[PDB]
């Protein structure tokens, strides 16, 4: 189900009534009604303040035996109202009918009545006011706009190519700005023979940490304080092997470290994985992760101690900045930290590493919806010693 928010109607007035009061339209009762005789008469609903509205619902007196003509108008003052919908009721139901229009800011909503099939009465039994289907929109045009330092990363695409100079790059099919112009999207489709990427290799659209001037790949150590914060949603998984890696700390394979600490989603299972189980056992974050749920995550390394913070409440960045973030730690038994280990040659990765390919998807390879996807609203990293 798409999400549909319902605004409370705090008051209602009208140009006219015959003793069937305007309040009768919001009492949840099908046997009470508003009535006013004459084309042009209207009822006006008040939401208390201005809200984004894109749907009005009405149920009509004799809604299943006659049709009613009307128009809807919206705005912040009752003399500043602009028309957004006009038409006729269906004549086939006594329940709510949905009338939807361009989302518009309004405090007041007015239905104007033009009589009905039989006579000039306007009569309404129920009315509701809605936004039908959540981060504030932005002004991003290209993915580099969402990066605070566009020099500090390089991207690796699913076609096997790389870009070390992301400042100014255009939106592409693997890395682009979402609709609301507030996030970057890392899309990793599953296809056979995609550029130089082997069919048996897994598929990434993801950032690798660089020096802040972009001169080269950066390597750091577990000594000192090192942080990655990401606000993101995992929005899609492949069809057969619905497995995907988002945020990561990486060291050398040669040292038995490799992908030391990563966030992984398998189905609804969201967990942290430590060199794929070779350092320590997977640690579960959530068993019921729903695709498209915006979360925040921090990996924090302090002289070898690895801490995991997770939140779906929107407040993790604010809390970490205010110093009150302990509430969001993912604890492991009776330890505040999920792992203690020292290594060097370490760097961060952010984005989408989809753990599937053409061999695992087989016949569903090339399918339109056979891709992994990660939407990143915000992120930062810090280093200290
Ligand atoms: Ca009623
Ligand atoms: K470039």
């Amino acid at each position: 189900h798409k999400v549909h928010m319902q605004y409370d109607i705090v008051a209602v007035t009208a140009s006219a009534h015959d003793g069937n009061l305007p309040e009768n339209t919001i009492d949840g009762n099908l046997s009470t009604r508003w009535s006013a005789n004459g084309s042009g008469q209207y009822i006006t609903f008040d939401l208390g303040s201005a809200k984004t509205v894109n749907q009005v619902k009405a149920a009509w007196y004799n809604g299943d035996s006659r049709t009613s003509g009307f128009s809807i108008s919206l705005g912040s003052d009752p003399a500043s109202l602009t028309e957004v919908y006009s038409g006729t009721s269906s004549g086939q139901t006594n329940a709510l009918e949905s009338y939807s229009f361009t989302a518009t800011t309004a405090r007041y909503i007015r239905i104007t009545g033009f009589g009905n099939s039989s006579n000039t009465w306007n009569s309404i039994t129920e009315v509701a006011i809605f936004h039908a289907g959540e981060e504030a929109p932005g002004t991003a045009q290209i993915p580099s706009d969402l990066m605070s330092n566009c020099n500090q990363w390089k991207i690796t695409y699913p076609d096997g190519s790389e870009d070390k100079t992301l400042c100014g790059e255009a939106n592409n099919e693997y890395w682009f700005v979402n609709e609301d112009k507030n996030a970057m999207v890392f899309r990793a489709p599953i296809r056979s023979n995609n550029g130089t990427t082997p069919n048996s290799s897994y598929v990434r659209s993801e950032l690798r940490e660089r020096k802040e001037d972009g001169s080269a790949d950066i390597y750091w150590t577990t000594t000192g304080t090192h942080v990655v914060y990401v606000k993101q949603a995992i929005t899609q998984l492949p069809i057969v092997k619905d497995h995907l890696v988002a945020t990561q700390i990486h060291g050398d394979k040669s040292a038995g470290i490799d992908d030391a600490m990563v966030m992984r989603l398998e189905g609804n299972h969201l967990f942290a994985s430590f060199n794929g189980g070779k350092l320590r056992s997977d640690l579960t974050i959530k068993t019921n992760y729903n695709l498209g749920t915006v979360h925040e995550v921090i990996f924090e390394v302090i002289n070898g101690k690895h801490y995991l913070y997770y939140s779906e409440d929107g407040k993790l960045a604010e809390a970490y900045a205010n110093g009150s973030a302990a509430a969001y730690l993912i604890k492991d038994g009776g330890n505040d930290y999920v792992m203690d280990l020292n290594y060097d040659q370490s760097y961060f990765k952010i984005g989408n590493y989809t753990q599937s390919n053409s061999e695992k998807e087989g016949s569903y390879t090339g399918d339109p919806n056979n891709y992994g996807e990660v939407v990143v609203y915000d992120y930062f990293v810090s280093h200290q010693h």
